[PDB]
């Protein structure tokens, strides 16, 4: 027998890592920091930009506090109606 296990990770994975695709038009770093800041407290927000268009890009990376701390949005995020523009939420390992 001898015959038991869950499985269990060992080094930090980059699941904390939070990244949105699929803005708004228009989207800045307080709109996105106050939709999210209602699951909780936010570590930092950078919104990708474009150099012709003065509009946003249509990604940006979202940092939480912990990992936990991300997944609470992770999950409200994706596929989210947005000032009428749904927008995605994903994250992967390698980058």
């Amino acid at each position: 027998g001898s015959s038991g296990s869950s499985g269990n990770r060992a080094n930090p994975d980059p699941n904390c890592c939070l990244g949105v695709f699929g803005l708004s038009l228009y989207t800045t770093e307080r709109d996105l920091r106050e939709v999210f800041s209602k699951y909780g407290p936010i570590a930092d927000v950078s919104i990708v930009y474009d150099q012709q268009s003065r509009r946003s890009r249509g990604f940006a990376f979202v940092y939480f506090e912990n990992v936990d701390d991300a997944k609470e949005a992770k999950e409200r995020a994706n596929g989210m109606e947005l000032d009428g523009r749904r927008i995605r939420v994903s994250g992967p390992s390698s980058g």
